């Protein structure tokens, strides 16, 4: 099984249960698929308790019980947001169908929840991924993000869904045609950074070292607590080898499921950042 058609299964059941109830589809009920799902992929040790704990060190958890024969998924319900935990619940359910015959039990940080990446070999991104297409299936969220861009759309979906803020933004670079990079950040350093596939190809990402932010961006200023649509500054305030006319829109929310602070920056289509070629 691969993330998406493990999770294309699933939605199909979340569909034809929601009809069946008379209820909506979202946010997904996922400890209700987590106990179905030894029976949903027809396997032998079904995962049964999901149960809430408050967890120190580390947000989710995979236990196999004695023999193997049966499975205990744990979530933390401490200093969290139920945002955190549907996609904690789902990440570990992803380890469940795709991972669970590699080790006899998954630990898995916040850190793990938002590394989401394209590599196959990190189980912890492929988890990721798989929560991605369960929680937010891509031909209804496309639905959500239409004629803008900008946070309330994207907290719009975050509420929709039942994800953090920044797992919807995450979503939405997943497959935006847009060049944009998402920047969390604490106390005037980066923490992590994530570009769409077009920013990405254009030169406009930040590995991640703890970095300070540009001196001059909305992000660094602590007096500006938010920009929900995006304040269009010059490209160079935050990828110095743009041309110097290129503009960008920066936006920047408070991520109170984080603790942190996002920055959304969204640059032109025809943007392109690398620096000259020596
Ligand atoms: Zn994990």
């Amino acid at each position: 099984w691969t993330p998406q058609r493990a999770a294309n299964r699933l939605v199909k059941v979340v569909e034809a249960v929601s009809v069946a109830h008379g209820i909506d589809r979202f946010p997904v009920d996922v400890p209700q698929l987590a106990l179905e799902c030894a029976h949903i992929f027809k396997w032998p040790d079904p995962i049964t308790k999901v149960q809430a704990a408050a967890i120190k060190g580390f947000d989710g958890a995979l236990f196999a019980g004695e023999s193997r024969k049966e499975w205990l998924l744990l979530y933390n319900d401490a200093v969290t947001s139920p945002g955190r935990m549907r996609f904690t619940q789902a990440h570990e359910l992803g380890h469940y169908i795709l991972h669970r015959m590699q080790r006899e039990s998954f630990q898995c940080s916040d850190a793990d929840m938002l590394n989401w990446s394209q590599d196959e070999r990190d189980i912890e991104a492929q988890a990721d991924l798989f929560a991605s297409y369960l929680l937010m299936p891509l031909d209804d969220y496309r639905k959500q993000v239409t004629t803008d861009v900008d946070m309330d759309i994207l907290g719009a979906c975050a509420e929709r869904y039942g994800v953090s803020l920044t797992a919807a933004v995450l979503k939405w670079l997943q497959y935006t045609d847009e060049k944009a990079v998402l920047v969390m950040s604490n106390d005037g350093f980066i923490n992590w950074a994530w570009s769409s596939e077009p920013a990405a190809r254009a030169g406009a990402f930040f590995r991640t070292n703890v970095i300070p932010l540009p001196e001059g961006s909305l992000a660094a200023n602590p007096e500006i607590l938010h920009d929900r649509h995006g304040t269009k500054i010059p490209a160079t305030v935050w990828f110095p080898h743009a041309d110097p006319h290129i503009p960008l829109r920066e936006m920047k929310i408070h991520a109170a499921q984080y603790d942190a602070t996002l920055s959304l920056l969204w640059l032109p289509r025809s943007a392109e950042v690398w620096p000259p070629r020596e």
